[PDB]
DNA sequence: TCGACGGATCC
DNA sequence: GCTGATGCGC
DNA sequence: GGATCCGTCGATCGCATCAGC
């Protein structure tokens, strides 16, 4: 089992946390509001809300979303032709400064899976990441998304400093999953996609939050299957992360695990940024 | 993720 | 709206 | 030849669609 520790709220020069960042893949918007999972959005309290898979369009969105009024700047992103699948959204307390769909690529850009939306001292995007498959039958087609993801978030993070969120839909490490041996040839854990994403990590680059703060503390994980009881048992994967610029590392003060809030097969995630 | 399967392969 | 089947996925 | 091993290999859970009416 596995116990977040407590909410460090300075940065590494004492500068008090002035941003509050969450980032949730609920799995359904709809199934997991029905799950409450709204009344724990607002007990957190973030200044941002990222979500991913929501499978919902925008036509559906449930009305209890206009009701949070520390959220209300609310962005949105559907596949165009596949209803139900996929999906993301971005709710802020303050309004960006522009936000954007995609990473700017035709073949990658039809599946709801990216918003960017920059603020005054970063920009931020949020992501759900494209599953390699069962059977790996879509590990070719991730290889090429891995490639035009990476060199977008390049770009950005050479104009802004840039804060990636989301389902990466790759455990990094033996150290990020319950059972490395048993899945290397599984979605996830595939060296293809572990080689992409220190391929992100160095070519943007990107430091990866939690394991810069965090490098050796095993079983936390955000995410377990539904069957088996996997997440009584934690046997889980860690494929949720907060990703930043290594500039934004002075002003990292946290990086959290919500391992007990229910309503998805992951858990939130939560940044605390001193900016 | 778990168990049932099968087909090496040590004692 | 309801049933039954298919898609997709830690 | 009875008992362990180790590469596959199906059925689980959950949400949302779709076809039909
Ligand atoms: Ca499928
Ligand atoms: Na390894
Ligand atoms: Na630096």
């Amino acid at each position: 089992l596995y116990e977040d520790p407590p909410d460090q709220k300075t940065s590494p020069s004492g500068k008090p946390a002035t941003l509050k960042i969450c980032s949730w893949n609920v799995d359904g918007l709809r199934a997991w509001i029905k799950k409450k999972g709204l009344d724990w959005v607002k007990e957190e309290a973030p200044d941002i809300l990222c979500l991913q898979e929501t499978k919902c369009s925008e036509n559906k969105l449930p009305a209890e979303l206009q009701e949070l009024p520390g959220l209300s700047h609310q962005y949105w992103s559907a596949p165009s032709d596949k209803e139900g699948y996929s999906g993301v959204g971005l709710l802020s307390r303050q309004a960006p400064l522009k936000v954007s769909y995609g990473i700017g690529d035709e073949e990658h850009d039809q599946e709801g899976r990216v918003i960017v939306a920059e603020f005054d001292s970063f920009v931020l995007v949020t992501a759900y990441v494209p599953n390699a498959g069962r059977g790996l039958v879509r590990l070719e087609y991730r290889q090429r998304w891995d490639e035009a993801f990476r060199k977008f978030l390049k770009g950005l993070a050479s104009r802004k400093p840039l804060v990636l969120c989301g389902d990466l839909n790759v455990a990094h490490e033996e150290i990020d999953l319950r059972n490395p041996k048993g899945n290397k040839k599984n979605a996830g854990f595939t060296p293809q996609e572990r080689q992409g994403f220190g391929e992100l990590l160095q070519a943007v680059p990107l430091a990866d939050s939690f394991r810069h703060l965090y490098p050796n503390t095993p079983y936390a994980y955000t995410a377990w299957t539904y069957m088996m009881n996997a997440r009584s048992k934690n046997v889980g994967w860690r494929l949720d992360y907060f990703l930043l610029s290594h500039s934004l590392l002075p002003a990292l003060c946290d990086s959290k695990i919500r391992s007990k809030a229910l309503g998805s097969d992951h858990c939130p995630i939560t940044l605390y940024l001193a900016l």
